[PDB]
């Protein structure tokens, strides 16, 4: 058995795409990952387990998304170019000791499908997201392009609960089209595998699995936090964003008594306004702070911020280990953009949340952080403009260190650690999900 493993060229699909591949090598299966070459050369391959990588294109192998005219463009240019290179190495391995018998592609890409079908291997879509996200999206799908509020199965959300796409109408037009199609074919998949586990969101899969095969194969976070059956999983080793020398960050935070930093980090992708980012550089200078502006962002901080930074409360960062910080007990909360990855994250190693979404699946998210599973609170934002004042950040951050919100959120959150772990562990779902795919994959 061998799977050949397609992400979308982000950080955000490209680790849960790589996680999942070292559980499939922990269980005995062969796996090529696919990296567009753009990001193959964007990479800094220091690894942590053995890894076989092809690569592909998505048609703008030097400058990448940024260089494309739009991004419908960008995403017609990638199915073309994309099921060209995909098929290329279906074909040359046909030929060699493991010739490829699956493609595990991710759902934004429902035309590998189409590729896997000619070359009669078995196909899976792979969800990067929620299955509640998922299901609304489903939801819509079998309509044609909107959705029915209340959800009648679903009823406690509402119209700031949903995607971006619902509630900032006529945004991202390309994108939403994307989220929708990926249920185009999957009706033909074999099977369909989420990044998610089973209790944390086990009315939603309910629903889900009533339309289709679904298979929860999360979490992706690496073995040694949860499971530690995979004793070479030590972290994340497929990464877009150079790593800082990351020691530096950890050794600082050992400084500091146990839960009295404030971590922030908006993904990999989220770009604020020059608006929005003094108004978060106020809240978060009432508080001992470590702050990650990615280098794109450093721009809009206010002029002379990073001068005025109190070295010995706080740390502004490019990047960060964020899986060695939200392991640290100095952390007293996660100011999150609500990433699906970075929720599960948190989620799994008990440190609340103050929400603080900015698009597509993150609304979703955060209503379940803060209603759900009554881990954090979502930032208010005034409804004119969608920016959270600097006061309405800094209620929202003390609500979650210093209110009794604070301990009661602090142990429904901790309850999830050791789910996670029952889930990886023998006879988990997860680690009975996995077996079901590797079981058909040879
Ligand atoms: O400074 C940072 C910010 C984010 N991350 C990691 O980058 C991923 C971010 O993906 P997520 O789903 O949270 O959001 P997206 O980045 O897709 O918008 C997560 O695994 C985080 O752990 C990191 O390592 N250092
Ligand atoms: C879409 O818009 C969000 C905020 O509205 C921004 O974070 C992204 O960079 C953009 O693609
Ligand atoms: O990379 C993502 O996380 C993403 C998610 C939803 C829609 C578009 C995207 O690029």
């Amino acid at each position: 058995g061998h799977v050949l493993a397609v992400p979308y060229p982000t950080q955000g699909h490209i680790t849960p795409f790589r996680q999942f591949c070292k559980r499939l090598h922990f269980k005995g299966l062969k796996t090529t990952l696919a990296l567009t070459t753009f990001v193959f050369n964007s990479i800094n391959p220091d690894l942590s387990g053995p890894i076989s990588i092809a690569t592909i294109s998505d048609g703008y192998d030097h400058g990448g998304f940024e260089t494309a005219d739009s991004i419908d463009d960008y995403l017609k240019d990638f199915k073309t170019s994309g099921s060209k290179t995909i098929a290329d190495i279906i074909q040359k391995h046909q030929t060699s000791d493991n010739p490829i018998t699956c493609i595990v592609y991710d759902a934004f890409l429902p035309w590998a499908l189409d590729v896997a079908r000619e070359f009669g291997l078995v196909a899976t879509p792979f969800f990067t997201q929620p299955c509640a996200v998922n299901y609304v999206y489903y939801l819509s799908y079998i309509n044609n392009g909107s959705l029915q509020l209340p959800i009648e199965e679903l009823p406690f959300l509402e119209l700031q609960d949903l995607p971006s796409f619902f509630s900032v109408s006529g945004s991202y037009p390309a994108y939403f089209e994307m989220v929708l199609q990926q249920f185009i074919n999957f009706e033909k998949a074999d099977f369909v595998l989420v990044n998610s586990f089973q209790e944390l969101e086990l009315h939603e899969n309910e629903l889900w699995s009533k339309a289709c095969p679904v298979l929860t194969i999360g979490p992706t976070i690496p073995s040694i936090y949860l499971d530690q059956r995979i004793k070479s999983d030590t972290g994340y080793d497929l990464n877009l964003f150079e790593s800082k020398d990351d020691s530096f960050c950890i050794n600082w935070l050992d400084t500091r008594p146990q839960g009295s930093v404030v971590y922030v980090a908006f993904g990999s992708m989220a770009q604020l306004t020059n608006v929005q980012m003094e108004e978060l550089a106020s809240a978060v200078s009432n508080f001992s702070f470590l702050w990650v502006v990615r280098s794109s962002e450093e721009e809009k901080l206010p002029s002379g911020f990073l001068e005025t930074v109190n070295k010995e409360k706080s740390l502004v960062l490019k990047w960060s280990p964020q899986l060695q910080v939200l392991s640290n007990k100095a952390i007293g909360c996660f100011l999150t953009h609500c990433g699906w990855n970075s929720t599960m994250e948190a989620l799994t190693f008990g440190v609340p949340m103050v929400a603080m979404p900015q698009w597509t699946d993150q609304p979703m998210n955060a209503k379940y952080i803060q209603d759900v599973w009554k881990a954090g609170v979502r930032v208010k934002t005034e409804k004119e403009s969608g920016i959270a004042k600097r006061e309405e950040i800094e209620f929202s951050i003390k609500e979650v260190m210093e209110g009794e919100r604070s301990k009661e959120m602090k142990k429904n959150v901790k309850k999830w650690r050791d789910l996670a772990v029952k889930s990886l562990n023998e006879g988990g779902s997860t680690d009975t999900n996995i077996d079901t795919f590797v079981s058909r994959v040879q």
